[PDB]
């Protein structure tokens, strides 16, 4: 028997740890889940179902239900694209577009582009964690409270708009080297913004955000460590690759992406590698010395990409190389990607060139629009 999962979403404020993901992998790999006699005695199982994108849960004595019965494959989007509110537009206007690129890579590596700038608040992937984190937060923390974090740019914009749609106040902390949209947009959206000229990278701002949180009593929502960030991308960004691949007819053989906190490619890789362990996750290591806005090297510290059981390859990519790839996707497809998207296109194009990749369809996850990166556009043309 099928019942609604919304009612049983207190498991989000009770299950801790990652042991529950063992349930996810088996349900996904099998393509079904066992009926629960007592839904409340199985917090791990219920959470796993929500995390893979179920809308319903299987209840009763001995039965099972398929992923489609559970609602992993439910179409959310109104054909007409009419939404009664922006927050509902983020929620139901999904998947973000998967576009097959005219870009040709060697060895029959076919490039598809998942365009995460089709998010309403930050025109970047960072929307998805920001709605998930703040949505759970609405359960516990009183309205009018200040919520805050460090950001390269995208999450601080996403946090600011979503915080304010949920009644909460927003503070974002940025390194001096971040883009102007990050420093400016939150203020347009009613947040306070603090910029540390000396902080060379976003992770380096963390101690400052923790100290001030201890002094001031604001809630530091902490995207690096906050498990909602990984869970958003499990039921959203990852799940969508799963569903679109099947419905699109794709011979999916891999994903390509970039790493900041590691939330989205950790979720894509894990979800996809549950369904089929061969699927590669080609990830980008920004080259040493260089700065690619939004992303970083793994060994500067990432939660999920380390601790979860994920097969992944790295490819080194310089900024100049990421910008070359912006330019060529823009000439091939006329779509203008952000620096971090070009870093993942490039990194896939290398493994493809190397001969390390099987023939078939790869989905690259493009985190934002190049329209927010005029300086790095200008510099890459000259
Ligand atoms: C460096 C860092 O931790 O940034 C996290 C977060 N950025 C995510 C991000 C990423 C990486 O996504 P995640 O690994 O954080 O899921 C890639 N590209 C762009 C343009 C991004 O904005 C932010 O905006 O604060």
């Amino acid at each position: 028997a099928l019942a609604d999962i919304s009612g049983y979403l207190d498991v989000l404020d009770s299950v801790r740890g990652f042991s529950y993901l063992e349930n996810a992998r088996e349900v996904l790999r099998s393509g079904e889940a066992r009926c629960l006699g007592n839904p409340r005695s199985e917090p791990e199982y219920v959470k796993a179902l929500y995390v893979i994108g179920a809308s319903r849960i299987p209840v009763g004595d001995g039965c099972s239900h398929t992923l489609e019965e559970l609602g992993v494959f439910d179409i959310s989007v109104p054909g007409e694209m009419v939404f009664p509110s922006p927050l509902d537009f983020f929620e139901r206007g999904k998947p973000t577009p998967l576009v097959r690129s005219r870009l040709q890579l060697p060895n029959g590596v076919r490039v598809w582009l998942k365009l995460e700038w089709y998010n309403p608040f930050s025109l970047s992937v960072a929307d998805r964690p920001a709605v998930e984190i703040i949505s759970r937060l609405s359960r516990r923390v009183e309205k009018g409270s200040l919520v805050a974090d460090a950001t390269s740019s995208n999450f601080g914009v996403a946090l600011s708009a979503v915080a304010r749609l949920y009644g909460y106040r927003a503070r974002v902390y940025l390194p001096g080297a971040a883009e102007e949209f990050g420093k400016l947009l939150p203020r347009l959206l009613g947040a306070q913004v603090i910029v540390d000229p000396e902080a060379p990278s976003t992770v380096h701002l963390l101690p400052r955000v923790m100290k001030d949180s201890k002094n001031e009593g604001f809630v530091h929502v902490n995207q690096y460590y906050n498990d909602a960030n990984f869970e958003a991308h499990m039921r959203g960004t990852a799940r969508e690759i799963f569903v679109q691949s099947r419905r699109g007819g794709l011979a999916l053989r891999g994903v390509a992406g970039s790493l900041g906190t590691s939330g989205h490619m950790s979720a894509a890789a894990f979800y996809l590698q549950s369904v089929d362990p061969s699927i590669r996750a080609v990830l980008v290591q920004p080259a040493q010395g260089d700065s690619i806005p939004g992303i970083a090297r793994v060994e500067t510290g990432m939660l999920w990409i380390n601790m979860l059981d994920i097969s992944y390859t790295l490819a080194e990519v310089t900024l100049e190389e990421a910008m070359e790839a912006v330019v060529e996707v823009a000439r091939s497809d006329g779509l203008v990607i952000g620096p971090s998207g070009g870093a993942a296109v490039k990194a896939l194009a290398k493994k493809a060139a190397e001969g390390d990749l099987e023939p078939g369809d790869y989905v690259v996850v493009v985190p934002d629009t190049g329209f927010k990166y005029l300086s790095l556009v200008q510099n890459a043309l000259e």
